[PDB]
């Protein structure tokens, strides 16, 4: 049993930015690297497949996954509603980790943030379940569309998104 990898192609407002990677941290966070699998590849009908980043923070972080909702409030788990925080063993080391955005403990779902920046304001907050394997220029041209109040400078997408396994 390994770490699956995952792809998505980003657009910005329909333009090709390029394709980015990301591995997923089964080896250590089952459920969250299986939860999120099924969501980006879209085998749950929904998910990340367009669901775009709502908040791009330049050094900071990049948030997405509102495909219920469009506030940083989307989403919830292939199982249900929220699911537990499995771990804190992965912490937010650097740019290019990957974390669960939640409500709060025992609240995390379906948002996540790409950390570009060593995000340890967040350790003990959120659950680091990924990080990206490459794209990781794209998620720094991501960032330059980005603002710093998170609503963007131009609307951050997925045009396509499945699994490298």
């Amino acid at each position: 049993m390994v770490n699956p990898t995952v792809f998505f192609d980003i657009a910005v407002d329909g333009e090709p930015l390029g394709r980015v990677s990301f591995e997923l941290f089964a080896d250590k966070v089952p459920k969250t690297a299986e939860n999120f699998r099924a969501l980006s590849t879209g085998e749950k009908g929904f998910g990340y497949k367009g669901s775009c980043f709502h908040r791009i923070i330049p050094g900071f972080m990049c948030q997405g996954g509102d495909f219920t909702r469009h506030n940083g409030t989307g989403g919830k788990s292939i199982y249900g509603e929220k699911f537990e925080d499995e771990n804190f063993i992965l912490k937010h080391t650097g740019p290019g980790i990957l974390s669960m955005a939640n409500a709060g403990p025992n609240t995390n779902g379906s948002q996540f943030f790409i950390c570009t920046a060593k995000t340890e304001w967040l350790d003990g907050k959120h659950v680091v379940f990924g990080k990206v394997k490459e794209g990781m220029n794209i998620v720094e041209a991501m960032e330059r569309f980005g603002s710093r109040n998170g609503k963007t400078s131009k609307k951050i997408t997925i045009a396509d998104c499945g699994q490298l396994e």
